[PDB]
């Protein structure tokens, strides 16, 4: 169980399954 949300210009997404 990896969460890992970040945020960026470039990229924008977040991560949590």
């Amino acid at each position: 169980k990896w969460c890992f949300r970040v945020c960026y210009r470039g990229i924008c997404y977040r991560r949590c399954r």
